[PDB]
RNA sequence: GACUUAAUGUCACGGUACCCAAUUUUCUGCCCCGG
């Protein structure tokens, strides 16, 4: 008649449910599913606090199962006393049914006890069950119980007032995933409780018989699992912060709304979250980025005024008032509040069905054979992340335990209470179920409402496997990864399509415990373990987690050890050592001499090459394709959040990662550069969908097209999985990142647009030192020949260079030069992977042709005036497919310098090292990446775009409107002086001009791409004798262009575009270098290196989906004939920078045809293309008087082409005697270098006495007209 | 103690928060007349 005080300790997070009695339980679903959990009852009016307990019937059922298993292991005999096989049935007519009904099978044995159990003398099993006693099924009192299990209360160490549910539990949503489609069918909710603080329960067991006492104390140690967690049973003797931060976030959102800058709030939200990865000093020591050289606007977003103050000072005064909650929680709370306010402003469940019907109430005895041996195996090891991982969870403030009742774009990761990463038990068990079903070949879909247990092989083996949840030793914050969408018609982004996820680092380690109780170790479980384990040669293939299409959640199994318990002979040592539950960490570090007795190492573990479920069902499941991209251009994959946080006022930086190391225990100090898996997943998807023509469909629900079979949709998972492209040779570079700055040039003034300068920081890729990125993807088994051909054609299209990586690909960034494929790829993928002259001589102007003694003086820039008519096409050519009637290919071109050329590297303003003395003197070098002279692609693109726009009467694409003239003030601004048709194109509703249709706009991608030019041949470095380097001429003064000379009254609107003349005026700069370096201030001059005439550069132009006349006009704009050339670079009024482009080759491909080939496009078809372009220009003019035939075209029959080609005429080309004199005037008769009695000042060309304003505009409009003796 | 179980019968270690979506489109580091 003695009592036993028992203590129950958990080692995993257990499950919690609400308490109802018996009938309110049947009214509910979550309570009926939630039996055999830990119950929770409320306390007091209002549902905030209560207490948790575990009922005595649950502990009774666990002990009864343990007694039955222990008596089955010893054939119905414990410590030499025999016992019968109990009773587990109740007749319905005599008494009621016992409130819980068994569906599982009960173990039996042969009764060899030689008696029959009655009230007087009973076996130990019948005493422990409670058959022959009083108080059955209707409770009266605690006495007349032979064995009594009391309730188990939470042994709260700090039980002072109450326990809140949000302090013990945390809600979570589980899932059910179909095997074939990979999509969810239904979901349900649970409550998981903490075990480190609230995991000890205490209770009392009362007994009135000692024959039961020996077996009961033996069987309390064999209970291994209760309420969803591994257990051990022993016998002993800040809402105010959220409210204040919510009101402050409302103030921030309204202040952004008043400036009409609401869309930035989303950006700002994640920026604050990224601030958890740096210290608090980035707010305390004002290390946030500032803007460029403009005091007015300040920064792009950190200087938006909120209640009269900037955002950085508001952040400082908010952090100064919430110092107690820590830095990380402060940043997360502010970011989550801003995201929820933005989402508010912008704007199924299945539990196991009831069985109250006929059904079945059966009894299934199973008696195992006598000579069997039952053993228990334990596998211990570590799990190491090979990729980033993601374990999804619901949003906080949507999963709060007490209250449960527009899709989100932000997603979070699963963490513990101490902010540690967590592989839950359910995810590991689901992945083990999936791989075991693949290993067996056949299994069932899981049925929930069941009266008979499933008899498939997977469900047989999964009822003997016990796992354990894992947590790491890492607490550092996650990273945020971003994804967008792309409109396939315009090749731009779609608004409202941005979303982000939270990922953890690669290299992290987690513990791993598995237990299996049975008669023999299965072949299929060992095959799955060997499929998960990594060795030399083989990599791991454990796909846990939930973003596997992007390659997130590939783990490996390191350091496996398998131990074995013999339960038929050493059951007492198992009972004593409690199965090493909770001490599995010590098994990995124990030697073989310190093991407990009864646990031996298991040496008959099957090797990889002898397992038969391996090599037939698991290894051919996924096939690997590894490759190496060789990129010979600057590569820029933008970050857009790191640029807002790291100090150094950069605009676009490259993408980085964080990799955890395991030799030491911290993250690696230097980060790794990579191209994300999402980016080249989208590259492959667009590359397949353009050739098959499936991107044009507007809907993809209930589809079965090719890109929905390979890449999946909303109803099936993908058969192709991508990984990142990491840089492998970024250590043989010096200064891997390179600073490149660009600007926009106004078309009327010829100078830079005010505040349009931007800068990029791409990685230094050169054609003689290229970047090498290593990548890999996985293909599922079951692919046909056509789908393999589609993927291989996409790989060959990446290799040929149609899809550049990253941003700014139209100006030459991220051009793939090659692809190499290693020897481990299967043989099908390896075997499927493996003069022009224009001859058009323009008759030049007769005024610098009839003089021929060089006495005239001309003006160095003139203006072109095509009047008002622009043609805006409303049917835009789309990027969705490769159309059959259109053209696509590449042009290889060469560039030759007729005059010296200056292309500066404007990063360093002291690169020739001359500012030690003469401080404030800008001096530059030539443009180079890694010591190789290059010309950027943006310069060539802007030159050709200005020529194409002036040829075809296009709009002014880059134009300054806010500036106002003043001579006396003025009337409306110089944006209002322009005609309405010449304004820049905005939107696709009103159409597009020819220049904006070919080269692009903000809402439509261009169809031409210009590459970087490389130097290859000829001399270099025009040498001057007396100079501090032998290179590096010192230039003159290059002052800002003044538009008041061309509009000299309130009338007389804008005189068109501005072009410069070709002359050898650099000779007089080269001669008087001593006159230049003395007597002009060094803050006004620029010193820079020059290249001589005769150097050859080479570059490529790439185009897709062009009509015939567009390619004709492009080939005409590249090489417009003899005696016509272009202007490029610095110092164009002084004569520097005349280039001539020769077309070396033209290739055109047609990939909608039978075979994808590359032609050579002979001379006859090129002449036909230029002729078609000329006929299109005549049709746009309207003059039908010019006949149609096979005559070589005379472009000077159109007036504006004649003016344009007079402006670009090179007179000194064919070794003729003439070279004109081109120079600006010199203010007054005393200024600098006046020439006696020439009268070439601005004092005489300025007033309305020597020439009125009309003839001045007349002289600035007509090309090459002499200005000395004025005519 | 009660709050808070019923007792000859609890496979909820009977269920992967899973699935689809390229941070990108456009822009020549350029340039002479007065205060
Ligand atoms: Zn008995
Ligand atoms: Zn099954
Ligand atoms: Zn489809
Ligand atoms: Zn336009």
């Amino acid at each position: 008649d003695m009592n036993i005080t028992v203590e129950l300790t958990f080692f995993e997070p257990y499950r919690l449910v609400e308490w109802f009695d018996w009938d309110a339980r049947k009214k509910s679903h979550s309570a009926m599913r939630g039996q055999a959990f830990a119950q929770w009852t409320w306390k007091g009016k209002g549902r905030t606090a209560g207490k948790s307990f575990i009922t005595g019937t649950l502990v009774r059922s666990a002990v009864i199962k343990a007694v039955e298993e222990l008596l089955s292991l010893n054939n119905g005999k414990w410590e030499g006393v025999p016992c019968c096989n109990g009773s587990f049935q109740t007749d319905e007519s005599k008494g009621k049914k016992p409130s819980f009904l068994r569906k599982r099978h009960t173990l039996q044995w042969q009764a060899n006890n030689k008696n029959i159990c009655d009230k007087e003398e009973a076996c130990p099993f019948c005493i422990l069950l409670g058959r022959f006693d009083n108080a059955g099924k209707v409770h009266e009192r605690n006495k007349d119980y032979d064995i009594h299990f009391s309730n188990f209360d939470l042994d709260h160490k700090q039980e002072k007032n109450d326990l809140r549910l949000v302090d013990i539990a945390s809600g979570r949503i589980l899932n059910r995933v179909d095997f074939d489609t990979g999509k969810a069918k239904d979901y349900f909710r649970t409550w998981e409780a903490d075990y480190e603080t609230y995991g000890t329960y205490t209770g009392r067991i009362t007994l009135r018989n000692e024959h039961a006492k020996k077996l009961l104390l033996a069987s309390l140690g064999f209970v291994d699992k209760l309420c969803g967690a591994l257990c051990r049973i022993e016998v002993i003797k800040s809402e105010d912060h959220n409210d204040e931060l919510r009101k402050q976030a409302e103030v921030i959102v309204e202040a952004f709304k008043q400036n009409d800058k609401l869309e930035k709030i989303r950006i700002l939200a994640d920026a604050i979250r990224t601030l958890r990865l740096h210290g608090e000093g980035v707010i305390e020591k004002d290390e946030l980025p500032d803007g460029k050289e403009e005091r007015d606007k300040g920064h792009h977003l950190w200087d938006i005024k909120v209640q009269g103050t900037a955002l950085r000072t508001k952040l400082k005064e908010l952090w100064q008032s919430n110092k107690d909650i820590g830095w990380r929680k402060f940043t997360e709370m502010l970011g989550s509040n801003l995201y929820l306010i933005y989402k508010k402003e912008t704007g199924t469940e299945y539990y196991s069905k009831a069985h109250d019907s006929e059904g079945s109430d059966l009894f299934i005895p199973v008696t195992p054979p006598e000579g069997i041996e039952t053993k228990e195996w334990i596998i211990v090891g570590r799990l190491k992340a090979a990729t980033p991982f993601y374990f999804g969870v619901q949003q906080p403030s949507d999963s709060i335990p007490g209250k449960e009742k527009n899709e989100h774009t932000s997603f979070n990761i699963l963490l513990d209470k101490e902010n540690r990463y967590r592989i839950p038990r359910s995810a590991l068990r689901g992945a083990l179920r999936r791989d075991l079903r693949t290993a067996f070949g056949s299994g069932c879909n899981v049925s929930l409402g069941g009266q008979i247990l499933c008899n498939c092989k997977v469900c047989i083996e999964m009822r003997r496997i016990t796992l354990k949840d894992s947590v790491s030793d890492f607490s550092e914050p996650p990273e945020i990864r971003y994804r967008i969408a792309k409109n396939p018609g315009t090749a731009t982004v779609e608004d409202g399509s941005l979303f982000d996820i939270e990922v953890g680092p690669e290299g992290l380690t987690f513990p791993f415990v598995l237990r299996y109780r049975g008669h023999k170790f299965p072949e299929q479980l060992s095959s799955v373990i060997r499929y998960w384990e990594e060795n030399d040669g083989k990599n791991g293939m454990a796909w846990l987690g939930g973003l596997d299409s992007t390659g997130k959640g590939r783990f490996a199994l390191k350091d496996i050890k398998i131990f074995e318990w013999d339960l038929n002979q050493k059951i007492n040592e198992y009972i004593k050592e409690r199965g090493m539950r909770g001490k599995e960490k010590e098994l990995l570090e124990m030697g073989e001499s310190s093991l407990p007795d009864g646990l031996i190492p298991y040496k008959f573990f099957e090797e990889r090459e002898c397992l038969f479920p391996y090599k037939e069902n698991l290894k051919p499941q996924w096939s690997e394709v590894q490759y190496t991209i060789e990129v010979g251009s600057p590569l820029l994959t933008a970050d857009t959040i790191s640029a807002l946080t790291e100090p150094g006022n950069r605009d676009a930086i490259a993408y980085k990662k964080r990799v955890y190391n395991d030799g030491n225990n911290a993250i690696e100090p230097e980060p790794r550069f990579a191209v994300k898996s999402e980016t080249h997943r989208g590259i492959f998807r667009t590359a397949v969908g353009r050739r098959t023509g499936d991107l044009g469909k507007e809907d993809h629900e209930d589809c079965t097209c090719d890109m929905c079979i390979i890449f999946g949709n909303e109803h099936e998972s993908s058969k192709i999985r991508f990984e990142d492209l990491e840089l492998i040779n970024g250590n043989e570079f010096e200064k891997l990142e390179k600073h490149i700055d660009h600007v926009a040039i106004d078309r009327f003034t010829g100078g830079a647009l005010d505040k349009a300068k931007f800068d990029t920081y791409p990685l230094a890729g050169s054609p003689k030192k290229p970047l090498k990125l290593k990548g890999r993807f996985w293909i599922k088994k079951g692919f046909s020949g056509d789908h393999k051909l589609l993927i291989t054609t996409a790989l060959s299209d990446i290799r040929d260079g149609l899809y550049p990586l990253g941003s700014k690909g139209g100006v030459g960034y991220g051009w793939v030069a090659g692809i190499s494929i290693d020897d481990n790829v299967p043989d099908d993928f390896k075997e499927m992977i493996n003069p022009i002259n224009n001859d058009y001589v323009h008759p030049g102007h007769q005024s610098p042709k009839q003089d021929h003694k060089n006495k005239n003086i001309y003006y160095p820039h003139y203006f072109l005036d095509s009047g008002s008519k622009v043609y805006r096409e409303k049917d835009i050519i789309t990027h969705e497919e490769f159309t059959e009637e259109l053209l696509s290919g590449k042009i290889n071109c060469k560039l030759e310098t007729l005059t010296p050329l200056i292309i500066p590297d404007t990063s360093d303003e002291n690169g020739l090292k001359l500012q030690g003395n003469k401080p404030g003197h800008k001096n530059y070098k030539f443009f180079n990446i890694n010591g190789e002279l290059m010309i950027p692609g943006s310069e060539l693109r802007g030159m050709l775009r200005t020529h194409f726009e002036a040829l075809t009467k296009s709009c002014f694409a880059i134009f300054g409107e806010d500036s106002t003239l003043s001579w006396k003030c003025a009337s409306k601004t110089l944006g209002g002086k322009l005609d309405k048709a010449l304004h820049p194109c905005t939107g696709l509703s009103d159409g597009l001009c020819p220049g904006c249709h070919l080269f692009g706009t903000t809402d439509y991608k261009g169809r031409v791409k210009f590459g970087f030019a490389k130097y290859e041949n000829g001399p270099e470095w025009l040498i001057t004798r007396g100079n501090n380097p032998e290179r590096s001429l010192t230039l003159g003064v290059l002052e800002s262009p003044r538009p008041a000379f061309s509009i000299p009254d309130d009338e007389s609107e804008i005189p068109g575009r501005k072009f410069y003349l070709h002359h050898n005026g650099w000779r007089i700069i080269r001669q008087k270098q001593l006159e230049i370096r003395e007597t002009v201030q060094p803050e006004r001059n620029v010193t820079t290196e020059v290249m001589d005439k005769g150097n050859v550069f080479s570059f490529d132009v790439r185009f897709e989906n062009l009509r015939e006349w567009e390619l004709g006009l492009l080939l005409q704009s590249l090489d417009p004939g003899k005696n016509i050339a272009h202007k490029l670079g610095k110092g164009k009024p002084y004569g520097f920078g005349s280039v001539k482009i020769k077309i070396d080759s033209l290739h055109t491909f047609k990939i909608n045809s039978n075979n994808d080939k590359i032609k050579r496009v002979p001379q006859s078809d090129i002449r036909e293309y230029i002729n078609k372009g000329y006929q299109k220009l005549i049709e746009w003019s309207g003059n039908n008087s010019i006949q149609k035939g096979n005559v070589l075209p005379q472009w000077h029959v159109i007036p504006h082409i004649d003016k344009l080609y007079k402006l670009l005429w090179v007179p000194f080309l064919n070794d003729s005697k003439l070279e004109p004199d081109v120079r600006y005037p010199v203010l007054n008769e005393e200024s600098k270098g006046y020439i006696e009695g020439s009268d070439y000042t601005y004092k005489k060309l300025g007033d309305k006495d020597n020439l009125p304003y009309k003839t001045r505009v007349k002289g600035l409009t007509t090309p090459w007209s002499p200005w000395n003796p004025f005519q």
